[PDB]
């Protein structure tokens, strides 16, 4: 039975210890809710005046319209903008919080944080026009913080964290459409106007909207990515470890899930220093493990192991062994907080915009991070001691992970074959044929999915053909779970030319073996990672994005940051694959803007496909279309 | 038949005409809704993540919570979080697009616009604490538009446009609840992030962050109505008409309608240059007229006749007399844009974000506003003479309205009565009961309400207790085009205290008559006059708001920004009917909190009452409350 719900067997092992104690879950509360509204479904529903709600029969007679006349192609973008705009609104909002965390490090107000990273700061004050020279790094760093808050409203200057991380001609494609952002907060804010009742119903001038704000979320996760990287350090490869059996039961187990790394970097680094402190409570030490975003933080900076990912997320409490779950913020089923009742768990939530009722709440403040941190593990520690005596279920399963693959990383990791031209050994490879392009996985896991199946099926296709493939956020945790991240695995999985070139680079490295199978990129503000990567390509090769055998697919897509992603992929010239469907098949025009007549605005287009086989062969075809384009045999 | 749908006999005649030639209308479109959906209707339905849509039985069994764990409570504070957010972007966006106005002005790149009110720039200025002593006024538009666009975004102070408009005990009450405002945008930001998925889940904290939203909405507001007022001038009293009757066969009939007097204003002016062009094509001369907020700017400022309000707007074009429709954007159907191929209307759209398909759209920049004014007049122009010799059917009903009562203006006519403590007249005649409160309507037209019978059936019962009434928006109009802006229905429709009142004032203001029953404040961004007026009141007392016998009937809302505004008035003090049912009966607690525990957080709450007798009989007694609590009689 369980086996139609995830691919994952300690997630099944979990399910039936849930179905046993009666604990509902993510999949018993799918089953209740089905069938599902397919005005919802199709997106022909409107909420957005007290006159609705009004909903559009996809077929048939009346209604055909909204109340106040709103076509469906009107409400269906409209439906979509504002989900992009939240998940604008989420990645910035991050972004923000660790621009105001460098800040305040760097002014003396916040000791716990600092420069780790200088030539991350230097490169990225480079990038922005910051002068370095003769500057103290905390000034030069308080310049990059105040640049990276100025984005966030206009000014004499666009969002530099657009203009700076993509080619100029990729720009100017942009300009031409008037889809550079003027400021993040302040295209949120537009797209809540525009979509509000009696304003913007035209589709297409809508969803150009939408294109711009996407930039606006890209522009957020490129800031995230640059800003973490300077507080807490570059990621470089790292061997760790997934899946539940990263759990132990003689030691305090605690979770760090949401976002932030200004959160789970200190947990990690405080949860250290009070080893003696638990072991005094009977426990063997601090076992930190990751969830979600933030578990890929500290798996990509510190190898800190993880735990589950998504949709799994409750599987990790029903152990018994989960004694702390520490959240700041975004993908957290506000189920856990009663779960908790039930498996002994202590939630403890820390952001003031992020409470779930029943879970204690323990502010933190930047300010006051390491005893904040002191707090709320020692409530991870009294949870252990609760809890002696009691028998747990760890299922004893978990894959070794090869990680840290930031671009720094995989160019450096080139460099080793070509020191001078890093990228050429990886464009040398594309041209005959080893690597036949790059497939960017990203994005959630969706309950509608057996969970992770998209992700594998579709990832053994590519790279039995040649595709190299590199995994950011829950994509990654899918890939990690199932072995897609040891090396060991590369004889099978790996096409011969892809074979060929990950044990050339691992050689070279000294690895004796090869690269993983899948390279992680980090979290899912780090795709901004794979776009410094492509970018990167473009110019070494002089062409724009849109002539790149690269491709992306959110195979199994849940959060408005994932449509938001998705966006910003088609916006920046990528065909891009989306697992689920998003509430837009209730408008065939405005369908056939996103997956057709975009490509002629951007160059990029949306692969709608459900079935992963077909979603693996339209990538392959996207990719070869792209390198026919380029005058390559595929 | 009609008389169900609205009451105004205008609106009823064109009904009939738009019945027998087959144009369907808004209420026509509601009807084909019908039955609409429960659980929207209650708030218990989620779409935030590609894993809904969810929904929640309102009673029964299951579905009982979202498939992440989202509970009814969470559902519906989130969703109505969404929609203050988004009116808040509205009025905020119309604010921000006349601080960029006044900018541009001042700088001299649009010299169509001007400082027209210099005394009210020094106010603006002082209020803000921007010096004025020996600086031009060029400089001190231009710090107070950098003023106003820095409140967008955070800063080293909160946004001025709440702090500096509140009294200071109202501000520290705030503050104590982290209500107020860091930015406006910012604010909109944080509510979408907070409200996507697997974020905030504890409807008080949602709540909070919603009341603050509200809060950024009211500085939109307020922005709005001081730089509207400075660049062409604060409104006194005036006297014009409204209602279909004051279109004209032998014209050519020109509504502005939408929001924005950057627009508007400029129409107004250059149709009269205009007018011997107009002659040539055969016209008396260019007859503007106004529909909704759009309208009243023009109305209140230069005394042009309203034409019609909100879910009424299509029977402007139905008369056949419509020669041009001048949009730029909020409220507007887009059924005009169809509407108009059967009535020969030419519908033109000016704003980037805000496009009708079918609709001309000429750019408007503020740099070429006189040029694209004429632009756009001249397709009105063709458009009239395309109507030689075709009969048109203009229902010949029209009423008297005087308005232009600014808070400036209302202080300057009590000052007739108390030159140097003008608030004193009105305060004496509320403590000897002459006055027994002030009720301010707001608000829009809503298709589920027969038009206007809230706003007149409530206002005629507070006008005979002795209510001081003022109005703004959509609820000015009702009033207004129900005769209660004309001063000949004072006996009719005053209680005795407030006809002495009216007449006290207006013979004092050399009328020999009285002011009308109601006093017209203006569009709903000059919700923010009657704050200034009630903010007055309170310092001139030394007592809060919420100890004032004020309150506010939003008795047919609509628009995301009804809810928006109405969220404020229960944020700094006032008790808050709505008329319509807002999407959170589907929560108890939530409900619970809006209507009741909330007045221990601000001292307002929401008065839900679709009945509109008895939200007059709650009105009273709110209004009462508030009299016993000041130890008067009542
Ligand atoms: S905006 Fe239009 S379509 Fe949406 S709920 Fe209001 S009337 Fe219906
Ligand atoms: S956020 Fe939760 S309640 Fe809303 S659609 Fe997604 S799963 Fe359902
Ligand atoms: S952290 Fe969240 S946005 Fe998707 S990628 Fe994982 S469920
Ligand atoms: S202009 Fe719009 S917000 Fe309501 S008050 Fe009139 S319908
Ligand atoms: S009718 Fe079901 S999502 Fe609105
Ligand atoms: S189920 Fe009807 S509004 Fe969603
Ligand atoms: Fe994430
Ligand atoms: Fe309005
Ligand atoms: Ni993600
Ligand atoms: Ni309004």
């Amino acid at each position: 039975r369980q086996n139609l719900k995830s691919t994952d067997r300690a997630v099944q092992q979990m399910l039936d210890k849930a179905k046993r104690e009666g604990i509902q879950t993510v999949w018993d509360r799918y089953e209740a809710m089905k069938p599902q509204c397919g005005f919802g479904e199709t997106g022909l529903c409107c909420r957005h005046c007290l006159q609705g709600p009004c909903r559009i029969n996809p077929f048939g007679d009346e209604p055909k319209v909204g109340i106040c006349g709103a076509t469906a192609e009107v409400i269906v973008a409209r439906g979509l903008d504002r989900s992009i705009a939240a998940g604008a609104a989420g990645h910035s909002g991050h972004a923000k919080h660790l621009a105001h965390t460098l800040k305040k490090a760097v002014q003396g107000k916040a000791a716990s944080y600092m420069i780790k990273d200088r030539t991350k700061l230097h490169s990225i004050a480079k990038r922005l026009g910051i002068p370095t020279e003769g500057q103290k790094d905390e000034d030069i760093a308080l310049e990059v913080a105040k640049a990276a808050l100025a984005d966030f409203h206009e000014k004499d200057t666009p969002v530099l964290w657009v203009t700076t991380v993509l080619p100029p001609s990729r720009v100017k494609v942009l300009s031409a459409h008037g889809l550079i952002p003027a400021g993040i907060d302040h295209e949120i804010a537009e797209i809540m106007h525009r979509t509000s009742m009696g304003c913007d119903a035209d589709a297409q001038n809508l969803l150009l909207g939408g294109l711009r704000c996407s930039l606006a979320d890209l522009a957020g996760c490129y800031m995230g990515t640059d800003l973490a990287d300077i507080l807490f350090g570059t990621p470089a490869p790292v061997v760790t470890e997934s899946n539940l059996g990263v759990l132990k039961a003689d030691a305090v187990n605690v979770a760090v899930h949401g976002h932030n790394p200004v959160l789970s970097d200190i947990i990690v680094s405080v949860s250290k220093e009070m080893e003696n402190e638990a072991r005094a409570a009977g426990a063997t030490g601090i076992n930190v493990v990751g969830i979600c975003c933030t578990g890929n933080e500290v798996l990509m900076r510190h190898g800190i192991p993880a735990c589950t990912h998504s949709v799994s997320q409750e599987m990790a409490m029903i152990t018994g062994a989960l004694d702390a779950m520490i959240l700041d913020y975004q993908c957290i089923q506000p189920s856990v907080a009663t779960i908790a009742e039930c498996t002994g768990t202590t939630v403890i939530t820390t952001m003031e915009m992020s409470k779930i009722t029943g879970a204690t709440h323990v502010n933190f403040a930047e300010e006051a991070a390491v005893e904040n941190a002191k707090q709320i593990l020692r409530l991870a520690i009294d949870t252990f001691k609760r809890r002696k005596g009691k028998p747990v279920e760890i299922p004893n399963i978990k894959t070794k992970v090869v990680a840290g693959f930031s671009t720094e990383a995989i160019i450096n990791a080139l460099s080793k074959l070509n020191a001078n031209d890093p990228l050429k050994p990886l464009i040398d490879n594309v041209v005959n044929g080893n690597i036949r392009g790059v497939c960017l996985f990203a994005g959630c896991n969706n309950v509608k999915v057996p969970q992770d199946q998209n992700f594998t099926t579709i990832a053994r296709k590519l790279l039995k053909q040649n595709v190299l493939v590199v995994a950011t956020g829950c994509g990654a945790g899918a890939l990690m779970r199932h072995g897609f991240m040891d090396p060991a695995n590369v004889d099978e999985l790996c096409g011969d030319g892809l074979k060929a070139v990950l044990t050339a680079i691992g050689e070279a490295n000294g690895l004796g073996g090869p690269l993983p199978p899948v390279l992680h990129m980090g979290s899912c503000v780090d795709n901004s990672r794979a776009v410094a990567l492509v970018a990167a390509l473009a110019n070494r090769l002089g062409v724009d994005l849109d002539r790149l055998p690269v491709v992306a697919s959110a195979a199994e897509a849940m959060h408005e940051k994932a449509v938001a992603i998705g966006t910003w992929a088609v916006t920046i010239g990528l065909p891009t694959h989306i697992g689920v469907l998003p509430p837009i098949t209730g408008s065939l025009p405005v369908t056939q803007i996103l997956t057709s007549s975009v490509k002629d605005i951007t160059g990029g287009y949306f692969i709608v496909e459900l079935d992963p086989e077909t979603a693996a062969d339209k990538l392959l075809a996207a990719i070869n279309e792209r390198r026919a384009g380029l005058g390559l045999p595929w």
